[PDB]
């Protein structure tokens, strides 16, 4: 009953209401024939449809001497609005000059590594990758189960580049969820329920190969947040960093979270002023992370798995990166340590597989 | 609604129904006076009472120029049955041979580091600690918030040794939660609602310093689980490793999860056979963990944060540890990489602070 359709015009996990939990994986294809990639996406499709659907691998195992077909730890759990979203990095189309799989002619127009930015401190292994898998659910164990079982299918075809995970709880009464800086996160997104707006901001309708119709580009930035530096700062510093008030989420000088931002009443280098002043829009769908103590600092290693969706990242996304990178007050408390851009195919129809129209 | 009382005879987080998420941290005290420790435990007590009770810090602060007193990320969240449980390591009472805080005379009777076990691969920095804090909630953001705000208060008195976190979802209809090997985990525990059994297995009543009355000992083992090796194994090898059927959770030859184990029907070195044949009992309250890819293996780094509670770890826990470390079939699939034992104080009464009966003279 917490079931999100897998099949559709679009992949789920993009305009789908934001779940609590994410696992975010990137893989590199080690196989040499597009035929092996085809079988992988076919199997991934059939398994994703089962995992998200609420169907359970039912009463079975006729041969004790074989491994179970499923790892079993989601047996008693609800589907918890599980979505699984697939994308492909530039290196899937071309790696080191070689068109490894004969796909270059079906390359998306805007798929390239993101440009270097000031204050970047990228670990190459924490970004890029041929394929990304974004697994979301309202229950961590459900999302981990889905990733693990998808990844088990890729053995021999791909190597896993990295796996991150994160969380972001919505308010008990539907309030915008707060990031680890304690600020409402997502206010500035247009309504994911507004088809017109999602069409103009997220969804590909033209100018791209047909496998991208109903698809989008997914930007990923792994951004370390220095909680100890932030927590020791004044409220004034924290609000002046954003250009919104912390509790209310209101733009400075406004009453409500949803009041429009008045650019002339917020600091010119506040986060919100810089992002908004590009005049561009993206759909941000981020999750917080914590990964134990950072050994180099001896403080919590925490941050944001930044994930946004936009139909044209050269028009919509890269200008924001540019506008923020030098001037953002948030630069005091953050540092990007991983980066990637992926193209997300349009939705799968019942009886097709993911990226069928790309792989042919 | 989702509020677990903080004050009581016992600390919460022990017999409390198992929440979904945990953050588990250890701290070392760098302060030299016990009066600094008294301050810390006082503040932690006031803060935990506020975090667990559901009261929210008034949003409004006079003085825009000061840091907010609360980090704010839980402002809109339910208390989610938050519990915070404190314990103390052997090094709180004596470190490097020095009784730093004049506490040695109040040391618990069974508090010492766990003995080395074969197959151990301990990272010494992933074990031990003067102080453990176990923070549990049904929502990870709530748990992290609590830990963060508690650790923020310890700046200047302690250093954080390590922070672990974990999850374990119970079934939609209250079925026993499954661990990452897909097996029900906890069946062999006695009921947390049977006062009689918790009093005889978990809760200290005598033979210990007063401040331990109503307390217990907390065993911690961070156990890496090699999911890739496990997943490739036959169902027969997985079930033989434990001595219960995976799906039903029933002991071999039995129909139901709850049926008594028949020792003669499971392998001698099966996990359950070895554990049960010690004759001893503990309360296990473990969570699974995943920490991204293991750089040494290229596979998921995943495992169990094993946490158990017992009134006398020398009697109940260590023989179990010894019997399993030697012979458990489960060793094929796992390795212990962190280890601790802490003494957890009796509960806090309203108007008192945690460990007051230890720290005050
Ligand atoms: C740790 C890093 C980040 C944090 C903590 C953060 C936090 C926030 C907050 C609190 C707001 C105001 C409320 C809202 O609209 O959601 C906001 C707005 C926004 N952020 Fe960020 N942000 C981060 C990084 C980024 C990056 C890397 C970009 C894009 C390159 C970005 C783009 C935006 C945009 C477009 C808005 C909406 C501006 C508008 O009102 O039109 N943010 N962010
Ligand atoms: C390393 C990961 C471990 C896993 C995956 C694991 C898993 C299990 C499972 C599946 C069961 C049977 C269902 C249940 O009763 O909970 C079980 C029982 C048990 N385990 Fe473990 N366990 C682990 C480590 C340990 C350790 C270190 C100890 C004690 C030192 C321990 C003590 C027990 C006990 C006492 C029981 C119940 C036996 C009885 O029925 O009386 N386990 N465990």
């Amino acid at each position: 009953e917490q079931i999100v359709p897998f099949y559709g015009k679009h992949q789920a996990g993009i305009t789908t209401a934001h779940q609590t939990y994410v696992y975010f994986a990137a893989l590199d294809v080690t196989a040499k024939e597009k035929s092996d990639i085809i079988t992988l996406f076919r199997n991934w499709t059939s398994l994703t449809q089962m995992l998200t659907s609420g169907k359970k691998m039912s009463a079975e195992q006729r041969n004790q001497y074989l491994p179970p077909q499923d790892t079993g730890e989601s047996a008693d759990l609800s589907p918890s609005n599980l979505t699984v979203t697939f994308g492909f990095g530039p290196s899937f189309f071309e790696k080191d000059g070689k068109d490894r799989f004969g796909l270059k002619s079906k390359k998306p127009k805007h798929l390239a590594a993101l440009p270097a930015m000031p204050n970047d401190n990228l670990d190459e292994k924490q970004g890029g990758g041929d394929i990304c898998i974004q697994v979301c659910a309202d229950d961590e164990q459900v999302a981990f189960h889905a990733l693990r079982n998808l990844l088990n299918q890729a053995v021999g075809t791909c190597e896993v580049r990295f796996v991150n995970k994160g969380f972001l709880s919505g308010g008990k009464n539907g309030e915008t969820p707060r990031n680890l800086f304690g600020f409402k996160d997502g206010t500035g997104n247009q309504s994911t329920e507004d088809d017109s707006l999602m069409n103009s901001i997220v969804w590909v309708q033209s100018g791209e190969p047909d496998w991208m119709t109903g698809g989008t580009y997914m930007a990923f930035r792994k951004i370390k947040m220095f909680l100890e530096i932030w927590d020791r700062s004044s409220l004034k510093d924290q609000e002046d960093t954003f250009g919104r008030r912390k509790s209310s989420g209101a733009p400075f000088g406004q009453k409500k979270e949803t009041d429009p931002v008045k650019l002339n009443q917020i600091p010119s280098n506040s986060h919100v002023s810089l992002a908004k002043s590009t005049g561009k829009q993206i759909l941000r769908r981020a999750f917080s992370y914590t990964e134990g103590l950072d050994p180099k600092t001896g403080y919590m290693d925490a941050g944001l798995l930044f994930i946004s969706f936009q139909k044209n990242p050269d028009n919509q996304f890269i200008p924001m990166l540019k506008a923020l990178s030098a001037k953002d007050a948030l630069n005091e408390y953050t540092q990007t340590i991983g980066s990637a851009l992926y193209a997300c195919p349009g939705g799968c129809k019942k009886g097709e597989y993911i990226a069928q129209r790309l792989l042919e």
